[PDB]
């Protein structure tokens, strides 16, 4: 019943005032699914990001036990939640060393850091995919990163869900533009994209309007590089694996961990002095 699913919410949801328990609000975000900040923890001293949402409740229920119950490295945790009137809260994890639009828009990386991010990112997409959740906007502002070259994906558009066109035209999929066939697959072909970003500074028809580059990805489909003898064989065919028009042919997020070209990736270390340039 209606106010056995509130009640069920209000013994979830954390206890506390969220607006005494977190200081130095920093809007970072806003859209029309709601409002991102980022925030201090009084308590622990941390820096946490704050997703605020308004009325637009049994599937609130499971997706939060679901979020609360399931830890990844790779994605910013759950860490607490609260029901402000009508509003709700979700408070997660936050990296301040910068996002990888940060580093692709500002510095240069050689494979062996791409190869790292990639894998960092496919980790982060094999477990939400083994949840039921496709992210449905991978890009590389949704990567944040730490100084020492920590990886989490970060969903501040509000698109993530469990298994109306989603996601930012640029690197959504062919079959999500023609007919919004969301699985897996589209974040793997976000990710090849991403990938494309980290060699060439942005995803292919960044020059253009979104709206016609809507256009350009239902009708090339697979997007060509501007120097692909440039780049080795092992990284050619990680793309290819990645930007297959076939969603049965593109690889899952749990294939794509075992491709030859995430074992040449360097430490993540070596991703610190392309955050510090990107940061001034
Ligand atoms: C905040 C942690 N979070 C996450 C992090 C980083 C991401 F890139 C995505 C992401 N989204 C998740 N779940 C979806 C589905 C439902 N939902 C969502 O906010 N629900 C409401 C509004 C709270 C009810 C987004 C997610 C899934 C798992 Cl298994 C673990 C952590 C998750």
């Amino acid at each position: 019943s209606d106010e056995e699913i509130l009640e069920k919410l209000r013994s979830i949801v954390s206890v506390g005032d969220p607006k005494k328990k977190y200081t130095r609000f920093e809007k970072i975000g806003q859209g029309a699914s709601g409002t991102v900040y980022t925030a201090m923890d009084v308590a622990t001293g941390q820096e946490v990001a704050i997703k605020q949402m308004n009325l637009q409740k049994e599937l609130i229920i499971n997706e939060i036990l679901v979020m609360r119950e399931n830890k990844n490295p790779n994605i910013v945790n759950y860490l607490d939640s609260y029901l402000v009137g009508d509003e709700l809260w979700v408070v997660m994890e936050y990296l301040a060393g910068g996002s990888l639009t940060d580093v692709v828009t500002e510095t240069c990386m050689d494979e062996g850091q791409i190869a790292a991010v990639c894998r960092e990112c496919l980790q982060a997409l094999e477990f939400l995919h083994s949840n039921q959740v496709i992210h449905r906007d991978i890009k590389s502002d949704n990567i944040l990163l730490g100084m020492d070259g920590s990886v989490k994906l970060t969903d501040f558009g509000f698109c993530a869900q469990i298994t109306t066109m989603v996601g930012t035209p640029y690197w959504m999929a062919p079959e999500v533009v023609t007919r919004k066939a969301y699985g897996p697959k589209v974040d793997i072909w976000s990710l090849g994209i991403m990938a494309i970003e980290m060699i060439e500074g942005e995803p292919p028809y960044l020059n253009e309007n979104p709206l016609r580059a809507l256009y350009l990805i239902a009708t090339n489909g697979t997007p060509e590089l501007q120097n692909p003898e440039k780049l080795s064989a092992i990284f050619r065919d990680f793309l290819n694996r990645c930007l297959e028009m076939d969603v049965e042919k593109r690889g899952s997020a749990k294939e794509l961990l075992q491709h030859q070209f995430l074992k040449i990736a360097k430490p993540l270390s070596s991703l610190t002095p392309l955050i510090a340039a990107a940061k001034e």
